[PDB]
Formats: C-alpha cells, structure tokens, sequence
C-alpha cells in the first residue's frame, strides 16, 4: 500500500542532512515526514555495524566486551556495543572486526552477521549490521589488548559477565550519570528472559 | 573530562530539529559534531518501547511485534510496539496505551529499564524498554482492539519466544522487510543465552 512519493532536502551538513518525506498512506491520502539520514551511505548494505564481541577464556564465565564514550549528541557518556560506519568497499564482517580492533584491541573472529537492522526507523533511514564476534581471550593476541582508536574517538572499554548482563549494567548506571544504548540494554533483558 | 560547550540550532522543524554541537575532548581540544534531537521532549524519556510477551495456557509464549511503514525508511518495518510519551504520562502508563492502541492487548507492567539511547552517535533519542505480560487467556485479549492515533497503521505479528531469531529471519527473506535493532539485539541474546 504505502510508499514514497518525494523526497525534499531541508537542511544538509557534512554528516547528517534533515528531509522533508512526502509518502502515500494507505487511504489514498498524501502525508508528510521530517526524516533524517546520513550524508556518508554510498555502497554499503547499512550505515554502521555494532558488535556484540563476545570474550571466551578458559575456567571464566563468557564476557560481553562492551564501550564507554562521551556522545556528543546525548551531552554525556554511553555504555554501547563496539561499533562504527562501514567504510566506502568494506564489508559488515571487515568494519566489525576492525572497528572491535580499534576500539578495544581485541582480535575477534566472525560468528554471525545480520541483515540491515533499522536504529530508529520512526525518525531515520539509519541501518546497521549486528555482528556477533567471539574474542579468543586464551590467545596472546588478546592478552593485552591495546586498543588503536581513530581521531577524535577516545573510548574505555568494559568487559561484563553475560551470566549477569543486566545487573552489572543497572550496577553501572546507580554509580555515575551515564546511559546504556538500547541494544544493549535489549541484549541484557532476553539474556534475563531466557 | 568531556562535555558540551554549545550547542548551535542548524534546522527546526515541527518534530526533529538538527543542531551543530561544540565539546570539549579529553586532549583540551574543542571539536564539534552534528546532532539531531526531537523538538517534542518534555518527560523521562522522549518515548517507550514495549516487550509485550504473550502468555496463553498449552500455547508457545510470543513475542508481540507490530509492522508499519516507516516514511524515514522509504519501507516497512517490525518493531516494538512504541510512541512517544505524552507531557505528565509516566512510562509505565504509556507503554500500556501505547500496546493497547498498537495491538488492542492489554497487558500488566513486569519492569521498566531508565532512559535507554536510541543512536548516541547521532541524536539525544531515549526511549524506556517495558516488559509487560499478556494474559493471552483473558476475557479482554480474546479478540483484541487496536485503537491507532491518527496516521498510524499498524500489522500485528505475533512470534514464538522461542524460536524469535529464526521466525524473524523467516520475515525477512521472504517480506522484504527491516527488523528494528532493539527487535534484533532482544532476539539474538534469546539464542545466545547459557
Ligand atoms: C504521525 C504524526 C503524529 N506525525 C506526522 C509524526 N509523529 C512522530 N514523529 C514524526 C512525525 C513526523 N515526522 N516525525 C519525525
Ligand atoms: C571524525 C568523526 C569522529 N566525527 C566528527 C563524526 N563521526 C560520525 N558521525 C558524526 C561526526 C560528527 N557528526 N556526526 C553525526
Ligand atoms: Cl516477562
Ligand atoms: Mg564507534
Ligand atoms: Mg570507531
Ligand atoms: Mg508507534
Ligand atoms: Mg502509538
């Protein structure tokens, strides 16, 4: 039934553009929408990647390695999944992999890979694949990771227990004014449901 | 270390306005980024999402998701049910109005997450996640009402918990479709739980 029938720019920096969306509803009836996208997306299957990495040691319980940054559009610091824009040529799997390397200095390996998931659908076009990687943490590799992070990208990283996901994060949160990412906090919940 | 030390209004329209962020980084250098929020915030939160976990007796218990057309997404996708919450409702209240006007259930409120990120690396969007039951055996969810707002229009869908991941999967490739990353990230942590 619904489809779009333009597309008008309102405003575009070097990095995210505002539109004005003129869509069909599924009256027959012609609506409008204040879209947002990004100004990068040339190729790619998505804007981004997120990693869930997933830290595997010999007698410790499995780790989720997750990030902390300040954001600037949130005016404060975020715990997210490890995560970044695929480059013009990369693929989902090579962006995660390194952008997991840079961010936290672990070496991964791929387990799985997603399609294009939508980050908030009801506001922007912005997609990204969610790739599963587990880190060796018995290699020498992973022993001391040191992460090479990109200009203007300065990250802490902080490796939680899966067995406890939710509560180390609701920990984290009582203990400083910081957000968790949706994702993660998702993450955490079905790992408390199931 | 870090924080905001302007903010500079590019674009405002009547639901999301585009700002040009400056910020201190941790070097002492200031440095600035493109930001995106909602003109609409009051509130907690700009909006809710809900788990709503469908319960009836001799039945797989599913995970309720809506499909709509999503004008940013030039398509459709499966999400939460969801909305913003209006100025004086608590979350709690919202998600359960929000459920009811999306998927006509009513359900009972089983915990509320704080104020979660949408996409920190692009705007200030917070939503809370509601897990809510579904007494699925009710009198009042036998043949449930949805009462959608104005421009909304919204496909019930109804998963397994169990086998959530696949079901989606499922969805996608055969519907071409966009499953939302909150949707994904709950869906994936089901399979990867113990
Ligand atoms: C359906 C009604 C209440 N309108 C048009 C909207 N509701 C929520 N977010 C919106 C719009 C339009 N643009 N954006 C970003
Ligand atoms: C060079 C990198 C770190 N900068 C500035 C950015 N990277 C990704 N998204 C961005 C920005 C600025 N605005 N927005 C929306
Ligand atoms: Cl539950
Ligand atoms: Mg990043
Ligand atoms: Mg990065
Ligand atoms: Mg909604
Ligand atoms: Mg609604």
């Amino acid at each position: 039934k619904q489809y779009i029938i333009s597309e008008e720019l309102i405003s575009e920096g070097k990095w995210v553009k505002l539109e004005k969306t003129t869509y069909m509803d599924p009256t027959g009836k012609t609506r409008t929408w204040e879209s947002v996208k990004r100004t990068t997306r040339k190729e790619q299957t998505a804007d981004g990647v997120a990693v869930i990495p997933v830290l595997q040691r010999t007698l410790h319980y499995e780790c989720i390695v997750l990030v902390k940054q300040f954001r600037p559009p949130m005016g404060g610091y975020c715990i997210e999944f490890p995560a970044g824009l695929i480059d013009d040529g990369e693929t989902p799997e090579a962006a995660a992999l390194r952008e997991l390397e840079e961010e936290t200095g672990y070496k991964g390996d791929i387990a799985e890979c997603s399609p294009a998931v939508c980050m908030d659908p009801g506001l922007s076009n912005c997609t990204i694949h969610i790739v599963t990687v587990t880190i060796n943490g018995d290699d020498a590799e992973n022993a001391r990771p040191k992460p090479k992070p990109g200009d203007g990208e300065f990250v802490e990283v902080i490796s939680l227990p899966k067995n406890d996901l939710l509560q180390r994060l609701d920990a984290l949160v009582a203990e400083e004014h910081l957000t968790v990412d949706a994702r993660v906090y998702s993450y955490a919940l079905a790992l408390k449901h199931a």
